[PDB]
């Protein structure tokens, strides 16, 4: 998967990180992906530090991101937001 744009603002509609049912707005700097395509590159915001808990799941109908390629099939919400290790009591 590829990012079709990777400006700011456009990074933060993209996903939507949240902990125990609160969100938290523009929880991202900047965005990008790995050069194999396999993952992705997200930079965090200020606000936060890594302290070994989170979650994360994307936004509905989103097209920013889109699997295949950057013109392929688009990415859709998860049953429920994937586990992330990192800023969340």
């Amino acid at each position: 998967s590829v990012l079709t744009s990777t400006a700011a603002a456009d990074c933060n509609a993209a996903v939507v990180i949240a902990r125990n049912g609160s969100a938290v707005a523009s929880p991202l700097s900047a965005c990008a992906v790995s050069a194999d395509g396999l993952s992705l590159t997200l930079t965090a915001a200020a606000t936060y530090k890594p302290m070994a808990g989170d979650t994360v799941d994307v936004a509905v109908s989103q097209t920013v991101l889109r699997a295949g390629s950057a013109t392929g099939p688009a990415y859709v919400p998860r049953p429920s937001p994937a586990l992330i290790t990192v800023p969340s009591p």
